[PDB]
């Protein structure tokens, strides 16, 4: 059928459409004129937005489709490299890193990364608790402080030490700066005129020093024996069952650049989100303070606490529902095929399912879709296959799934502990797009309830 498509800048098609501080926000809005598909042309490339459970539960069919590196996807490549978000499936180094990589992101490994979680978590709550009174929180500040200082501790036993800063360190600084670069160059009509020559050799600057620091800590980790409980460790010793090889020097490296990215955006922003939500919905938050309170008995929380946070979970899934942090993701046909029964495709035709829309599908949700309602998660069974996707899809779904939600689990039910939030300024809603969103300027006033750590 004549696929919908959004209006057109003649030669540069639908390309300029992308030309803006909020792309993601721009394209779930053409889904809402345009429905469950729609066409998206620019010069020399062609994609098909998907917004339905209908269509996206056949595109999250294996054996027809694969992962696509999206344009974004094949920008940050320049720095992820062949690491397990930026490489193809096909690609030797993508299963080998997947299969040595597996065990040590499994709910089981959660009990091992638990204390370190703890250590940064304790130091959120301290500095809240340091607060004077009338001085304020900066929420996503302080849960990006927090998300990328456990990665690190986590990841290779390196202190950020994010909380003792106001100027992020230096590979830092780096990172969000090639991202920024990697972000920007999807709309450039013009991709190699001479503004962005400099761009180009702030970029290169950026991938080096990300390349120095990892490189460094991979070299004196190797010169030292030392066996900490990190995921450097577990990639220096760790063969793969299949090929029985290690990964290599530079795409341990390429792994390291990619979790820090990933503590970096994705887990602040559900953190932030999940804030905003529970100021907003003041009796969605007094059951989740209830359930943290009669849980969190020890002013150390232990990993079985963590798991008996059912409600807090549902907030976090809620959370995701509405806002997915990661909101798309990019999929390719393995051969000649009919999506829906009404849209055939070519071998290597894209798809991008656009998870913020899947997840307000009503034939799936009920009619109440922007309604914040942790229940709706009451029952994991009751919600259908491909319905809810904030973590993709199959062997090429996030791997830190389980990581994610025991530190934002722990961490939110840390904070709904210890304080009483107040929504100071009636904040609203201002969703900043990175790779990942975040909302942007979010502020609450803590009020300590004086229990001690
Ligand atoms: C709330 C937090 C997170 C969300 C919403 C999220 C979401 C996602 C999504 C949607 C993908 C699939 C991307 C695609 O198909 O192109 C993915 C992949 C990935 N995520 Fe995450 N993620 C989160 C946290 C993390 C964390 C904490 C880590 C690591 C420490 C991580 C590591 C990865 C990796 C390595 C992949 C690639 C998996 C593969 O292809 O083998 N993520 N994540
Ligand atoms: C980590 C993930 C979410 C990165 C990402 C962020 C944002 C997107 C959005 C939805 C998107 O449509 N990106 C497209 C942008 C595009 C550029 C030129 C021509 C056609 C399309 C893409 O990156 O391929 C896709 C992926």
């Amino acid at each position: 059928k004549e696929m919908p498509q959004p209006k057109t800048f003649g030669e540069l098609k639908n390309l300029p459409l992308l030309n803006t501080d909020k792309p993601v926000q721009a394209l779930m809005k053409i889904a809402d004129e345009l429905g469950e598909i729609f066409k998206f042309e620019a010069p020399g490339r062609v994609t098909r937005y998907l917004s339905s459970q209908r269509l996206i539960k056949e595109a999250c069919d294996e054996s027809r489709f694969d992962k696509n590196l999206s344009q974004a996807l094949k920008f940050v490549r320049d720095f992820a490299g062949d690491g397990l978000f930026t490489s193809w499936t096909h690609e030797k180094n993508w299963k080998k890193a997947h299969n040595i990589l597996l065990p040590s992101f499994s709910q089981q490994a959660m009990k091992g990364y638990h204390a370190m979680m703890v250590d940064i978590a304790v130091q959120l709550v301290q500095k809240w608790e340091r607060l004077n009174a009338d001085e304020h929180i900066e929420v996503p500040e302080d849960m990006t402080r927090l998300t990328l200082d456990t990665i690190g501790l986590c990841g290779f036993n390196y202190r950020f030490n994010s909380f003792y800063r106001d100027q992020p360190h230096p590979f830092i600084t780096s990172m969000v700066r090639a991202l920024d670069e990697a972000m920007n160059k999807l709309q450039r009509a013009n991709p190699d005129d001479p503004a962005y020559d400099e761009n180009k050799r702030q970029f290169q600057e950026d991938i080096k020093v990300m390349n120095d620091l990892v490189d460094k800590i991979i070299a004196d980790r190797k010169a030292s024996g030392e066996q900490s409980d990190d995921l450097l460790t577990h990639m220096l010793n760790g063969k793969d069952p299949e090929t029985g090889e290690p990964l290599d020097d530079e795409n341990i490296r390429y792994q390291i650049i990619t979790f820090l990215i990933a503590g970096h955006e994705t887990t602040s922003g559900l953190l932030s989100f999940a804030l905003y939500f529970l100021v907003k919905n003041p009796h969605v938050l007094q059951k989740a303070a209830e359930e943290a309170a009669r849980v969190l008995v020890d002013p150390v929380p232990s990993y079985k606490q963590v798991k008996q946070l059912k409600y807090v979970g549902m907030v976090l899934n809620e959370a995701l529902r509405l806002w997915p942090t990661a909101p798309a993701f990019s999929l390719y046909a393995k051969e000649d095929t009919v999506l829906g029964g009404e849209y055939p495709l070519e071998k290597g035709d894209e798809l991008m399912v656009l998870i913020p829309q899947l997840h307000r599908d009503k034939t799936i949700w009920g009619d109440d879709v922007e309604e914040f309602r942790p229940e709706r998660f009451e029952n994991p069974s009751a919600i259908p296959q491909h319905a809810f996707k904030p973590f993709g899809n199959g062997q090429r779904a996030c791997i830190g799934q389980q990581f994610a939600l025991h530190e934002a689990t722990l961490v939110l039910g840390m904070m709904l502990k210890h304080f009483d939030f107040e929504d100071h300024t009636n904040y609203e809603l201002d969703i900043k797009e990175t790779l990942t969103l975040k909302p942007e300027g979010f502020v609450v006033k803590a009020k300590s309830k004086k229990i001690p750590l």
